[PDB]
RNA sequence: UCGACA
DNA sequence: ATGTCG
């Protein structure tokens, strides 16, 4: 009951808050389909969220109906809500991540999608394929 | 008072 | 250690 015909996304960091990156992979093959350049300060949950939204945009642009897997219950909720409820402080070091979060929410509020966003069941299936 | 996902 | 929700 793993839907192999899917995109898996995940965050990586150094610190939390700290340097954040994320990527998207083909769940079947492991092939890296997109990878974001490291953002100097952000949170895990912000990155998990940006990964999902990147994935929605990636699949939409390519007319793909594949679902997206994420391991992040937080991010899955933020995407469903179109709203990332982060605590991270706003200052000049966090301005970049907060601009990207704001632009992701804005994309969600201006586009449609029917991509199923699914929880990757780590406890049964091991680490998601996009794990760092 | 936790439980869970990262 | 921290970020987040049920
Ligand atoms: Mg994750
Ligand atoms: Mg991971």
């Amino acid at each position: 009951e793993i839907i192999w015909e899917s995109l898996s996304v995940d965050v990586g960091s150094q610190g939390n808050p700290g340097i954040v990156e994320y990527k998207g992979v083909d769940t079947k093959t492991g092939e890296v389909l997109f990878e974001r350049e490291p953002i100097p300060i952000g949170t895990n949950n912000m990155g998990e969220f940006l990964a999902i939204v990147h994935g929605l945009r990636y699949l939409k642009e390519r007319n793909s109906r594949k679902p997206i897997y994420s391991n992040s219950q937080t991010a899955i909720k933020w995407v469903k809500d179109k709203k990332a409820k982060s605590t991270l402080v706003r200052n000049e070091e966090t301005a970049l991540i907060w601009k990207l979060v704001d632009e992701a929410e804005e994309w969600l509020n201006t586009h449609t999608y029917e991509t199923p966003i699914l929880k990757w069941q780590t406890d049964k299936w091991g680490e998601i394929k996009a794990d760092y």
